[PDB]
């Protein structure tokens, strides 16, 4: 398993990272973090939000007793204050970094969290006074390094500035560019690492509907993998900076993902994916 500098500030994380959120049957749960670990996945990515009462967040901290802590990445996340009707509302003062820290060390139970995002960016206080108290926490070995979630580029160029951003985690996969145009450049200006969240999802969603396509099926039939395997490739493609985080609750499709990194496509290769997606009568449908 190839590792990774994530960001500038030294973080380094194996290339493939794995997300806990869908695990929350937890002797079996914590059977699928461990195995992670056994092909080489080092890098754990949760959210206090996860679960009920953070009992993802407490699942990852048993899997991490069974493992040695000190070579394994925690990322996980602060913001998110309530869900209800109305919507969803973040909240980012620093009392609130800073005890959302807290609880995060404790269900977790560990000393230090490798990367702590913000998860849900607060639009009543200024970036820059979330961001301070981030870098105390840094300063305190409280956590060792900073990301943001879903952010602005204002807001990103913003906080970059308070205290140097490792990671930026957002929406990324054939499915969804939308990070191209703006995002991506910005975040290779500033040093930031890219997280892709559902590089998988959104495609298994959408070949179950279209099911009840075959150029992307044919594509991977080509490169000697499956439709699954091609697209969570594409992203890990698309930089020396980008680690995704693809969730399962299944050890043979966590083995179907670690083997996504034995795939290679050349330039041309990657065009002919993105770009397919924007007897005399014995016929079948052209591809
Ligand atoms: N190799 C694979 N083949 C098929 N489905 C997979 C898969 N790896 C992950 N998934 C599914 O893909 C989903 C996870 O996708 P994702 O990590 O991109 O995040 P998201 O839920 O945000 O879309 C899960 O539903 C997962 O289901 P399983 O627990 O049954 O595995």
């Amino acid at each position: 398993m190839p590792r990774v500098k994530l960001g500038t500030q030294g973080l380094e994380v194996s290339k493939l990272g794995f997300g806990c959120m869908g695990l929350s049957p937890e002797e079996q749960g914590i059977a699928v973090i461990k195995e992670a670990f056994n092909c080489g996945i080092t890098f754990f990515d949760t959210s206090d939000i996860y679960g009920e009462n953070g009992s993802n967040e407490e699942l990852l901290g048993k899997a991490l007793k069974q493992l040695p802590r000190e070579k394994i990445q925690v990322g996980t996340k602060f913001g998110i204050h309530e869900i209800g009707f109305s919507g969803v509302k973040a909240k980012g003062t620093p009392d609130y970094v800073r005890s959302c820290c807290e609880a995060s060390l404790k269900r977790l139970d560990v000393d230090y969290i490798d990367l702590f995002y913000i998860h849900r960016i607060d639009t009543t206080v200024p970036i820059e006074i979330t961001m301070g108290e981030l870098k105390k926490l840094v300063e305190e070995g409280k956590i060792k390094y900073v990301g943001l979630s879903e952010a602005s580029p204002d807001t990103i160029r913003r906080a970059h500035a308070v205290h140097p951003v490792t990671a930026l985690q957002i929406e990324y996969s054939l499915w969804t560019r939308d990070i191209e145009d703006e995002i991506v450049p910005l975040c290779r200006q500033l040093g930031i690492g890219i997280v892709p969240y559902s590089p998988i999802g959104r495609g298994l969603f959408w070949g179950k509907a279209i099911k009840e396509y075959y150029r992307i099926e044919a594509l991977s039939q080509k490169h000697g993998c499956t439709p699954v395997q091609l697209a969570l490739a594409w992203v890990l493609h698309q930089g020396e900076d980008v680690v995704p985080i693809p969730g399962t609750t299944k050890i043979k499709n966590l083995h179907n993902n670690v083997g996504a990194l034995k795939v290679k496509l050349t330039k041309e290769d990657l065009k002919e994916i993105s770009d397919a997606v924007p007897w005399k009568f014995a016929n079948t449908p052209p591809l």
